[PDB]
């Protein structure tokens, strides 16, 4: 089995272990964070939005035993000092949020791993993959890659269909996004100087910037420079949606758009016709779930403006995309 | 001394009484609801989002005493039976949500009131007023008028400035809206058959339809048929924003758009440049609060798509617009 | 199979259908509510706190198809007129909240059903059962019984162990309880005149009365008149805990109380030693989950005051208790 | 002209400045935190639970101007490098949460400040004052004192009335408490190793320990060893209540208790008879607000168990008590 280490046992890291535990041929040999093993085990077993872990998890000296198999636990904030070489670690899932570019992420390779997947945008100099859209750009010679953002994994399959079947002149994106741990619990100073993320997460609609639309060219080259957008964090603990308002190169109807999305559906890109809300998306394994009920095509004097909306669980949808990308990568 | 009756002592009705108490030339002679006076007084004094009433409020038999002055209390679900003639009520604020067209609202005229203002869209059979945009369409001979919806009062001043300064080809609106009482507390059947308002209000992003953009022609005739949009209810108990993505007739910059909004700012239309969030808008008295920090102009190959955003407290912003429209109307 | 009808396809009614679907020998033949079948199907499939239904659910004409089996759907607010006799309904789960005494619940018997279980306190004149505590009082000749409240199913197994092993002089209960559908979404008039349930559910700590402790005598007769208590509704959509502060008849230690609770553990009464919070209880199938980490026995000059705490998902814990009582009841007749 | 410096411009620090701006004879000369002045001004002006600041607030060169008066701003995480001596700081309000004992708080003294008031429990070797209960223990010669915790300021006036009017044998406290910043936004590792504060603050009922009842002896010596309790954090951003279940030394009625609380009510200890909920308490200036509607006296064979409940805005109630203690203390230095 390919051996994986998870650096950062947070929301994405812990769910990544859940998904990898359900996979065969790949196993997690070690996890690293800033806390003792008892804290990590408790958070792995009990989850406020994703439910209890469906499996066995017990504590040992400096390890957790998951489904009968031992996983080493480390608490070292500097990746260069981790024993990845000693443990034969092939791929590191970098999920701390503090090593989100190539030079920082390479500390893992100096620690003895062969490859690193960043669970976030990683810059314009590393390949960036949304599984189901462009995973084929990988050939295994890359040392550091990126699985993009949760929002990019939601937007990209929707935008890819619009570009291929109708063509895109331009588009503005709005993601209505669950609050995350980078927002404060209550009004307090923020480490990055962000005056809006400084505010109480569960009390506010919080405008915030996102690069998912601007950087879309890394996933869909033909859309480079055609999209921008922003985000609104709102008080749901997980579950999000992405709206895209676009000008297309050809006329379209709501029925034509919806039919194209369904034709492109896959394990990564679901198609929905029910009148769902965000909680219905919690825990889904699609990276993106197009919502045909929200498609709108407005025609005013022959000029068309199109709205398309797709849901995503920013935690579990992205985690499943990250693990799919990891598995595809690990075979090269 | 124009005498007012409030039919429906809910969120809008109770806040309207707060505002009318601070107003000159208008006084509330009576309120009506489905509940005893003790319940109405308690809800007037204590408010979970708008704070405690800053004034005196005591109970008398079949009456409440507000700031030393008597207001009669009735509990009659049949408006046709209310004693508006014997009390001499000049204007009724119809705020129950159950009498939102001319034929139903005229029950107050048969009951002896002289005028009715509906605190919601009232159908195309009724003049619809956003104060600060089109109040001049009132000549005073109208019997029943409408103050539009909260979203309309937010959108109209923003769209009016864009139309005046640049011209609008078309636009799609997305309002990220506080949950309201027409949503269920927990998943349960919904009276109107709405599968999304059936869901727990405080747990979900809930897509829902709205006519604010569709009906904008009633307030700004030159924009008739050029705007559409929809809503997303999110878990804040009050406070909302409206995004408009539009194609304009002339080139624009972020600085030009913001300067025009600031020049037009007023008591009905505020202008903001701080990094605010939704809780900062709770209790504001603007009908709409333009947010210059969210203005975006995207240009791709000479083609432009424009994003503008305005905040509004769907409760208090609309209530102040309703009272402004009431005062203007009563002067004719 | 025993054929069951659910009157009131609400939180308890819909989750009861999920649990009965997993049970053998008992089947839900019909559900009734105030709404069209498409609305009921959608709410059965999608649930904001309990997750998507793990099964198949499709629509037919005045029926829903669940796991390949048809369930007729009705929309009649008056239970007298439901076709329970025509459908051979043995037991009706009365979950509307509007027929919570014996004479009202008997509308289902006049409609052709043989038996009724009320999913709430049903008054002092009907047998009231917490499964795992007093289900043995059912001999099958009863027509209308009650499965008590969610809080009673949480309190009763905990209080029973205290009574048997230490004896209870008196106790005051405080249940910290998730908000429910009887609270308004925002500040608004309340149908029952309750000034505190009138307030926005997800914004407030809301004091409210509860009869679970006062009525405990119906489940544990030896505790009749020895308990009272109250509730605090808080902004979690489901998941609750019950604290009991009691004076015992004999000295106790934290370890002795915890050992007694674990010894009494079962499928209805779980035992927990982890540092859990309310979200960890969402969806559990225990009727009550004792939390050994919160036990406190205080001694001041030989005088002892004891705190014991149990968790419960007021929706799913109670629903499973309701179905367990339904299954035991249907076995007797 | 008492000059105050606020170390830690958090929830308590920012509200403390709001209240001191309304106080005569005392003024804030400087504030210190870990962040640039622009962030601090923004958080002072805009507040998600306490509303916008009712006053003027603008930015200047490494300072904020509040109501026309400039307040220097510092960003030094080491307290004993601060220029308190150069600025003439008389009293430092220590509100960081990182210097909550005499040894750490004395960094402000070595930095040239005369006095320090810790906005939290400060250890058994620092005088602890709940204003309105025991401020008379201060004689002005102390260098480091404590204003206790928010829960202590809520419990103490209530327990003092019960002790004076009836006498207390023992009592167990349960505080239903707003979530605070020491809880994580979402499930994540927690710096102090607390498995329950590690969990999502706004999604959970979270059991947690508190020392308010055990340490009550520092404020009311006659109750030393007589009280204990714990806390339950719930998803309200501010606003809390404290329940006390106590055994009293003489018989009592709810009417007697409520009358005694009402007679003792003051600016520090309010009395309420309306059916309020937690949002009604946000921003109040009482340190504790007794709720007579929740008083319960249970009698079982002559044995009595008493429940009394008091509200408090854990932020603003405590801040007002802190400023009251500061004014009394400063009048003696
Ligand atoms: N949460 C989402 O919806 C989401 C979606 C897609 C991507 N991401 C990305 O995943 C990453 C993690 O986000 P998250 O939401 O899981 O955040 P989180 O804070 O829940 O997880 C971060 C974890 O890393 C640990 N950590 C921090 N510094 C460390 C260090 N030097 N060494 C070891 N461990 C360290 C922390 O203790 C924490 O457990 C970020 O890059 C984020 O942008 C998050
Ligand atoms: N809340 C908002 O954000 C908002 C904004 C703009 C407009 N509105 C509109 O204002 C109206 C009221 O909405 P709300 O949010 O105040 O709703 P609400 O439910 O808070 O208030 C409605 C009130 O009317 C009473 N009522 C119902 N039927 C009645 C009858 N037959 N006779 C007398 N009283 C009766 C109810 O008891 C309740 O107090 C609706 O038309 C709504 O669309 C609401
Ligand atoms: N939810 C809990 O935590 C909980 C726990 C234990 C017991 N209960 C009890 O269960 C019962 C239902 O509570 P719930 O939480 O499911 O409430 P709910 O409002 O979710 O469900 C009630 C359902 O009954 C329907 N209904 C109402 N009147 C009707 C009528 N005349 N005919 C047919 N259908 C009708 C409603 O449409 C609704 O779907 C109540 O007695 C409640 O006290 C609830
Ligand atoms: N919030 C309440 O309900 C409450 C009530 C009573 C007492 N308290 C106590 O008050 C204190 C502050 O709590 P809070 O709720 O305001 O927390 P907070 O985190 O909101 O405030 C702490 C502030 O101190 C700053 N800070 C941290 N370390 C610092 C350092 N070394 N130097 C300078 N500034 C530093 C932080 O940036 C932050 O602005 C704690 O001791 C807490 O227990 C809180």
């Amino acid at each position: 089995s390919i051996k994986v280490a998870i650096n950062g046992f947070g929301r994405i890291g812990r769910l990544a272990l859940r998904q990898i535990e359900k996979a065969h041929g790949i196993e997690v040999a070690a996890v690293n964070d800033l806390t003792p093993a008892e804290m990590l085990l408790h958070l792995f077993k009990y989850d406020s939005t994703q439910g209890r872990f469906q499996g066995t998890a017990e504590l040992k000296d400096d390890a957790i035993v998951v489904n009968g198999r031992e996983i080493k636990v480390f608490a070292n904030p500097n990746p260069e000092e981790l024993p990845w070489g000693e443990l034969g670690v092939d791929v590191v899932l970098e999920c701390t949020g503090f090593f989100t570019n190539k030079t920082k992420a390479e500390a893992h390779i100096r620690a003895g791993a062969r490859k690193v997947v960043i669970s976030a945008p990683g810059g314009n100099d590393v390949k960036t993959v949304v599984y189901g859209v462009n995973q084929d750009i990988l050939d295994g010679s890359e040392t550091v890659i990126s699985a993009a953002s949760c929002t990019t994994n939601c937007l990209a399959p929707m935008a890819a269909v619009l570009q291929k079947e109708f063509g895109v002149v331009e588009g503005l994106m709005t993601t209505i996004h669950a609050y995350t741990g980078d927002q404060n619990t209550l009004d307090a100073p923020h480490r990055k100087g962000d005056l809006r993320r400084a505010r109480a997460a569960a009390l506010n609609i919080v405008p915030n910037s996102t690069g998912a639309a601007k950087a879309i060219g890394l996933v869909i080259p033909e859309l480079n420079g055609k999209l921008d957008g922003s985000a609104q964090r709102v008080p749901v603990a997980t579950g999000s949606l992405t709206e895209l308002v676009s000008v297309l190169e050809r006329p379209a109807t709501k029925e034509e758009i919806n039919a194209a999305m369904k034709a492109a559906s896959s394990e990564s890109y679901g198609y929905n016709e029910d009148q769902i809300v965000s909680s219905d998306v919690v825990g889904i394994e699609y990276g993106s779930l197009f919502d045909a009920t929200q498609t709108r095509v407005m025609t005013v004097g022959g000029k068309q403006l199109v709205k398309t909306v797709a849901w995503y669980d920013n935690e579990m949808s992205y985690t499943c995309q990250l693990v799919r990308t990891l598995e595809y990568f690990a075979g090269k």
